[PDB]
């Protein structure tokens, strides 16, 4: 973490505005507020049956430790309190001395206790993934206050990780039906989403979620994000040289020459060449046969990969039986089988010559991925014959309501006595008993041994840390 | 300003991975790459007929100036190289000496010129809003190298600004028929989206976009972002104290006492009270009548605002003719009219007693906003009778495909000869003549004299600066 970005967010005003008004609205003698973070529904995305825990450690380190230490506890105090009071004065014409902020500063740490599902473990929809409460009686308001920051930063990484897991589940099922092994699966979903994410910070946490199930990515800052907040012994992620449309068109319309030029620039690496700049099917039916000898001479670890980027997703890959030309009635995959070799595997499915490959990365979604694999299976082609560039239409096109994430207060302690709070509904303290069952009737005095929610952060300290190997291992056993 | 976040993103690697491979793929003697940033389509949101220029200045200062100066040009050259090369050698399995990174470092600035439409002006769909090219021939690769960073950071602020502009158009248009004036309009869309955005950084830029057309927000970090990157002479945005469900339930089931308690805590402020924690219609039909004298005794600038947060959006506000009850057929606004006073304005529409108000903020979208105002207009209620809490289903539920934002290379110079790129919209260099017309097929030799695209950044320097007052005034003039 040896770089820094300049920031504007005020540590004591990093919230929905109305949170600044709640402190004096709570009953007198309020002491503790306890809240839960739960994915409440997959109605908007029934294919996500499983929530991957991911992002907590990075969020704790980036914000609850470093941001508050760098920008609040490290800072003067008179300056920090004055900034807070002046903002309340301007916006409400209330005179809030900021004494609660001064007291927080004097403490020197966040009096907060957090438990969470270990990252890489999985939970059913509606099972809580994290709980938060304050540990000092003067700071009941702090649990309230932090709600906005917690879910603005955590629902995206868990949603992307859960999406990637559901992709991986489907890829494994097609591999079990149609392939002799699943060695291709870690590379079969390749994150393309970076430019289509809404900010660099969202690209980092989303792309990190993708990497919990997959190795392939172009989102470089996601790799370095994982390296900084998790670390790893094994390779975090990988990618390959690949051309873009501006490269192809800058060489003019003779794409046969361009292919030869690009393959000569990268003789010892896999190389993706986007193939639809001028005439996609001309490249397939004319240029690939002319290039065949050169292609099959390359080392197998340096295979040429064909990238279409236009057309109907299903027709381009699987063929369109209504089409006017033979090459279009078959898809890219069958055409590559026709031009290059292949074998028939033990399951009875066609596996194209490994000197050629195909990646499809135009608006890929789970549903489109699934339909393509079904179409190839129906034609007797193994699911390993294609890679998916999985982009912003998968990872950006979500909301907090995709998995129904909500942080809700479930218990308040007033004048020494714990009370359930709810709208009419989790009530009281919770304990996760298994991946699919929890119990909520609880008080702080109850047992809590073997809780799937494990203590993570307390009073300024990250008490439990993981690396990205453990996360991936957890997700393997899942 | 004066705070800092720790960062991991390597400046010389702030791109899609495959951009590191493009430099040697371009033709020999490549010298200049010219690219345009265009919102290409709005069928996914046809109500967005005007794209608001917004976000460039903050993007230039944050990333092209401070991030690269703080984290690249300031740093030891050998360390910055080496970090890049080691990364390429492991990730990707190839040897890149990083000489080009060293040369960029030695130059000391990004050899880039950017022109952009001034922020707060608007253009039609398919009109370019920004152009970028390199200024030194060794750095032909840098223009598209920056593509990933340019739109990961810019499509959201302009989409949010364009959405807010479209909301304001509709709200103004209902005001012209149902109200005597538009004094409520700046407050009628209040940003509720912060918790539903995908990161703090996205919340800041989206919420700054909302603020270009509206004053009301709860996204405090958007205020501080605008304050940091733009500034204004007066208060950037406004909000009000408001309860949430946990405060209501923490006081128990007697919500009558709670309402009265909260009102005493904010005696001289507008105050939103969320009203559906236990029994929404009980609060409306029983407790508000009991509270009436109390309510009207307050200063008018301290009106009580009722917030429903559940039920069908249209039925709760406008009423549902399918029934069982008086009150559910009438809806909230008409119920408030029955309980409290009102007047009939010059256009013939009912205006509720100004001591009571209503805010609806549960999954609001442009279409839901429009239908509610149609429902109120049909019942003869002025559109000023409702405030909208406009949240994540408006500002988070978008993609780069909402307005079709794309950067594309449209002109390349190779060995002194500039050629238009013709991939199969735009070809060659571009000039914006008016809000809805541009001309392309140009070269660097042509006359850019009447260009709506204004020179903005060159070779490390912000050449033109704006503040938020100018943006908002520009948007007034755009309207218009
Ligand atoms: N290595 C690559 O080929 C690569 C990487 C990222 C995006 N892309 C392309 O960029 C386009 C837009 O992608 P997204 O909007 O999903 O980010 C797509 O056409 C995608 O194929 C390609
Ligand atoms: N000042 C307020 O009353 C306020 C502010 C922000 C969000 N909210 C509520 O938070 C919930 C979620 O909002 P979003 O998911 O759109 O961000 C909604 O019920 C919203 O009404 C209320």
């Amino acid at each position: 973490l040896n770089y820094s970005s300049r920031a504007s967010a005020i540590p004591s005003l990093l919230c929905d505005f109305y949170k600044t008004s709640h402190r004096i609205m709570y009953p007198e003698c309020s002491q503790i507020i306890y809240s839960t973070f739960t994915p409440r529904s997959n109605e908007q995305a029934p294919y996500l049956t499983q929530v991957v825990s991911f992002g907590f450690q990075a969020f704790i380190i980036k914000y609850l430790i470093h941001y508050f230490n760098d920008n609040f506890f490290s800072r003067d105090k008179h300056d920090v309190v004055t900034e807070y009071s002046a903002f309340i004065e301007k916006t409400l014409q209330l005179e809030d001395t900021g004494e609660h902020i001064a007291k927080l500063h004097e403490l020197g740490y966040l009096p907060i206790r957090i438990k969470a599902i270990p990252e890489g473990k999985t939970v059913a929809i509606k099972v809580p993934v994290m709980t938060i409460e304050n540990t000092h009686s003067d700071f009941f308001w702090l649990t309230n206050y932090l709600e906005t920051l917690i879910n603005v930063s955590l629902w995206q990484p868990m949603t992307s990780a859960s999406i990637a897991f559901a992709y991986r589940t489907a890829l494994i099922k097609f591999a079990n039906e149609t392939c002799d092994n699943q060695e291709h699966v870690p590379f079969q979903s390749h994150d393309f989403s970076m430019r289509g994410m809404s900010s660099l910070e969202s690209a980092e946490t989303s792309g990190a979620g993708h990497l919990t199930s997959f190795l392939g990515t172009d989102t470089i800052p996601a790799l370095s994000f994982v390296e900084a907040y998790y670390g790893s012994s094994s390779l975090i992620g990988t990618s390959i040289p690949a051309s873009e449309h501006s490269v192809m068109s800058s060489h003019g319309v003779d794409e046969l020459s361009t292919f030869r030029y690009l393959m000569a620039k990268f003789p010892h690496n896999m190389l993706s060449i986007v193939s639809d700049t001028t005439d996609f099917w001309h490249n397939i039916t004319v240029n690939l046969p002319l290039l065949k000898q050169e292609i099959i001479a390359r080392p197998e670890n340096a295979r040429l990969v064909i990238r279409p980027d236009s057309g109907n997703f299903f027709a381009i890959i699987c063929g369109d039986p209504t089409a006017d030309t033979e090459h279009e009635r078959k898809g890219l995959i069958e055409c590559l089988w026709d031009i290059f070799g292949g074998t028939v595997n033990q399951k009875g499915y066609k596996v194209i010559n490994p000197h050629i490959g195909a990646i499809y990365g135009d608006g890929v979604t789970y549903e489109k991925m699934f339909k393509i694999l079904e179409g190839l299976q129906a034609k007797g082609f193994a699911s390993s014959n294609i890679v998916f560039g999985v982009g912003a239409q998968t990872y950006q096109r979500n909301t907090r309501d995709t998995l129904g994430f909500a942080l809700k207060a479930t218990s308040i302690t007033i004048n020494g006595e714990e009370k359930a709070i709810f709208k009419n509904s989790q009530k009281g303290r919770v304990k996760v008993l298994s991946r699919d069952t929890y119990v909520d009737g609880l008080t702080s005095a109850d047992d809590f041994s073997d809780d799937l929610l494990e203590l993570l952060f307390e009073d300024g300290k990250l008490l439990r840390q993981t690396d990205f190997d453990e996360i991936r291992q957890n997700l393997l056993v899942s």
